[PDB]
């Protein structure tokens, strides 16, 4: 009459999670606030030990005590009130895991209320997509390592695994650091997609490629260094048509839509001094295709360049993949340096190479790309930044030439090339020993007295640039 | 008797607001926490109709009500300390005027609480430095307008004058408008100086130009349309010397530090939803750049390119000199962008050219540049965008192909244009009709079935791009 685990969120990730959970064996008690959704899911799935509850009360009490439960609800307010009805009817020892992709502070703060309830409580990033949800997810789990210990066999059971057979989930840290991560690796996402993006418009505005051209450029791509899940969906979008014959990716609306993620990333960047430009850009980028009234009535009033020869095709197409791939390099370098400066304010003692192991299966950014960061990190786990990794570094010395190209190519013919172009701009100001900021200090010094530092003696100066 | 104001913080910023204030031909109250700072204020003023109080209670009772109380003390806990301090004493209608570089949420709150009370709030921005709060700031107010007209008869006669006679001080809207006008005013700096800290780079870097040269180029551009207090003092800048008498600004630890205003603009416009690139890419810039043990390592690691030749010195200097000036319509653009959707969104209905004629002088942004911005919104106050002004548009025709010239040369000889890049990728995705984010809503609909719009049916999609 009991069922073993239970799952609170019935949209597309929190259904497909309860579908795993049962595919593993499980019995599993569903519930969802729009009731409607359920029923929808048991009709659906029939044959699957999935039982509908039409009533929190009920949902709790169908299941087998220490209780486990998995929330996959709507970030921010709607978790909030998930847990605040499922709380007056659970036991003491009852854990709780939130799957979600919630604000980690907000984790930091349920971490603490629900420890001192006396919960177990687990804050764990999940991803995968709906594919990855039903069939093996990515799940990076922080909180204490006692409330991990009591849910690890089950998210074993159903987490993606490695080629080398490593389960794609292991403890992450304290506290929020679970669903950090997860935001780190929503705005890889961000980044590779804005990326792949700009290859392909570069590829359909200077060399002109049918969807055709471009759906075989891109499985090339997929069979070299470059083979990620996004590039090898990305082939498929470019065959895909309408039952009217239309190109799919020709008619949808470029307006690129964003449930906070990425945002939050490039929040945290600026908290934290860290220079996130290409992730930062994408979100940008997703920003102002969300202006498309504004864009649409400022591409009638404002000019632009006149065409300009790209030169031979299979040249262009090269310079373009070893400009993608340089471009991923730059972004995960930023995101992992970020990832040490969050583990150092938050007291998290991250394993980069771990978390680097967990995506190289289920989640969206998987790639085998994800094994050169996790030998990198095992070489030297204290690396500053993986562009001085041996692998990654010998890559920018062999594609550097090709980025500038490509964006210099792009500056001169008006295609927008926001992150191949921040790759640029980081990749000379990290290797810069000098920068023009000396002239800064100087400025803020003048008109704001802030004083400055000398590079041949100790103490701090303030000079009158005026006398 | 009684005085019309006080002044509470004595620190360089209050007691020079208070001399300026004095200057005008009032008697003015001052208080501060620390006795010692009061008395030296009026040890070093003898003939100032200054009036010191060393409890706040005499303080607050040496007022003419409704009493007018500028508060400049540290930003945080100690302006509510300072506050929580002074309402014991005060009466229903007196009026707190915060100063300080406060955060617009934290005014947005105190004003709300204050309120309740009975008192007004006022929560300005005040800028120009230490010789401008002493001889004439752009003040920057917003909070409850009757309190602004019952004190603006000393605020208008103690900011600065453009040259139309107007002065640098008008009612920016309720609550916390003033302190985030203010804010943007910082971000919008930071970004002015990184663009000419890129300017800097490439006359140097590029055409080897001495400090010298650099003082005589800039003294150029400041005789023209790029006329700006930031090109004044950067020429200036350039020849100071040393003790021994080398230059200044070669000694000078090139690690920019801030005080929060840049992070919290780029914070606000990935909140609000708005592409603010470069003043983000100036806030990254200044990040990197106090990364300086991790850049000197990667120094010795990571390999560059080979200089090309810059070509004609006269035609290099000129295209540097327009892509600076596009870059700065540009980032300008992006700001007050931002400023619409803060106003649609904290319900300011904020008076874009009111802003920006206050900006003519005193500010440390003030520009005649800031007159064309004003001429645009007296044209059309509801224009989306600056970039759609006449003005702009026809600077954008004339002068991107410089930009375009610059960010590609840059790129080529490994000198960093984050700004320049930003600028030109905005510029190209701003007039783009079509951007490459429908890839990326196909993406996202395939992993995530998150949906889509199409551009030729109405109503909302989602395909099974599986099968
Ligand atoms: N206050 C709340 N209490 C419980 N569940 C909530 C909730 N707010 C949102 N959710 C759940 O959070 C899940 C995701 O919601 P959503 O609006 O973010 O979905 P989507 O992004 O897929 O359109 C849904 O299962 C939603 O429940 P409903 O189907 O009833 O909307
Ligand atoms: O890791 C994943 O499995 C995905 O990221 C998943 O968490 C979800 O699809 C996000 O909603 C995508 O982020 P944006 O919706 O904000 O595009
Ligand atoms: O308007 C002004 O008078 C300045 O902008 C002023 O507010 C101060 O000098 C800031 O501290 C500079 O900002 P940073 O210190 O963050 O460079």
């Amino acid at each position: 009459s009991k069922q073993q685990i239970g799952v609170v969120g019935m949209a597309v990730m929190g259904r497909n999670l309860a579908l795993n959970i049962e595919s593993r064996g499980y019995t599993v008690s569903i519930f969802n606030r729009s009731r409607e959704k359920t029923e929808e899911v048991i009709a659906e799935n029939p044959g699957k030990k999935l039982v509908p509850y039409y009533t929190v009360k009920e949902f709790v009490e169908s299941l087998e005590t220490p209780r486990r439960i998995l929330l996959m609800v709507k970030a921010g307010a709607g978790t909030d009130a998930a847990i605040d009805s499922l709380k007056p009817y659970l036991d003491k020892g009852d854990i709780i895991i939130d799957g979600g992709n919630t604000f980690f502070q907000d984790t930091i703060r349920r971490n603490r209320e629900l420890s001192a309830e006396g919960f177990n409580f687990i804050g764990t990033g999940v991803s995968g997509g709906e594919e990855g949800a039903l069939k093996g997810p990515s799940i990076m789990p922080g909180g204490q390592k006692e409330a991990y210990e009591l849910v690890a066999p089950i998210l074993t059971k159903i987490a993606a695994v490695a080629e080398d057979g490593e389960p794609c989930v292991t403890y992450i840290g304290a506290d929020g650091a679970g669903h950090y991560v997860k935001m780190v690796h929503n705005g890889i996402e961000y980044g590779d997609m804005q990326l792949i993006a700009e290859a392909y418009s570069l590829l359909k505005g200077g060399l002109n490629l049918t969807n055709e051209e471009l759906a075989q450029t891109f499985t090339e791509w997929n069979n070299g260094e470059l083979s990620s899940y996004l590039i090898d969906i990305t082939k498929d979008i470019f065959t895909k048509k309408d039952e009217d014959g239309n190109y799919l990716v020709d008619v949808i609306l470029d307006e690129a839509a964003n449930k906070g993620t990425g945002k939050w990333t490039s929040q945290s960047a600026l908290d934290l001094g860290e220079p996130l430009s290409l992730i930062t850009e994408s979100v940008f980028a997703r920003y102002i295709s969300s202006l498309k009234d504004q864009r649409v009535a400022a591409s009638k009033v404002l000019s632009g360049p006149q065409a300009q020869p790209a030169g031979d095709k299979a040249e262009f197409i090269e310079k373009v993949r070893r400009a993608l791939y340089l471009g991923k390099i730059v972004s995960y370098a930023q995101g992992f340096s970020q990832l040490r400066a969050a583990s150092e304010e938050y007291n998290w003692d991250l394993n980069y190479g771990e978390i680097a192991k967990i995506f190289r299966a289920g989640c969206i950014i998987r790639a085998q790309f994800l094994q050169k960061i996790t030998d990198a990190y095992a070489e030297n786990p204290q690396i500053a930044n993986l562009l001085l990794a041996p692998y990654f570094k010998q890559i920018a010395d062999d594609y550097q030439q090709a980025l500038r190209d490509v964006v210099a190519y792009a500056v001169q013919i008006g295609i927008p090339v926001p992150t191949f172009s921040a790759a640029v701009a980081y990749y000379d100001s990290y290797r810069a020993a000098v920068l023009p900021a000396n002239l800064i200090q100087a400025q803020r010094d003048y008109f704001g007295a802030h004083t400055y530092k000398r590079i041949d003696k100790e103490g701090v100066f303030h000079t009158e640039w005026l006398d």
